[PDB]
């Protein structure tokens, strides 16, 4: 996998963030997660982790998988980093992401966010506390 520019335009919510990339608007899923919504709990501090961590990045990336770019509702589906730091595998770090929707063919980085995932749940970390 290649990473590719992109530039923030707006944190939405935990998986979600509108990029500028190719020059056009796009929205983002993260692959491989799923955050609470906005309403739940662990929601808003998911969101707020992504927010920081991609507002105060200098370089944001996109980087696709092999399968679909696009979801059914026109989503870009990629891994995105911060920095050179996955936003997906950190959201997963520190409990406030599951690992989820894994497809196949979609899923370069699935053993990595396990392995994220195994250590937050160890150290009971937000949604495993
Ligand atoms: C992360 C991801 C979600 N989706 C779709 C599946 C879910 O469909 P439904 O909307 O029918 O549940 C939805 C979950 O996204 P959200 O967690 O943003 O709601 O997005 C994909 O199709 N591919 C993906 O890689
Ligand atoms: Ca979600």
């Amino acid at each position: 996998l290649h990473k590719e520019p992109a530039t923030l335009i707006k944190a939405i919510d935990g998986d979600t963030v509108k990029l500028m990339y190719k020059g056009q608007p796009m929205t983002f899923r993260l692959l491989l997660v799923d955050t609470p919504e906005f309403n739940e709990k662990y929601g808003p501090e998911a969101s707020a982790f992504t927010k920081k961590m991609v507002e105060n990045a200098k370089k944001e990336e996109v980087e696709f998988d092999k399968g679909q770019r696009t979801d059914k509702y026109g989503r870009g589906l990629a891994y995105i980093y911060a920095d050179g730091k996955m936003v997906n595998e950190a959201l997963v770090r520190q409990g406030l992401a599951k690992v989820a929707y894994v497809y196949k063919g979609n899923n370069t980085h699935e053993q990595l966010l396990r392995k994220a995932e195994a250590q937050a749940k160890k150290e009971k970390l937000n949604i495993w506390s």
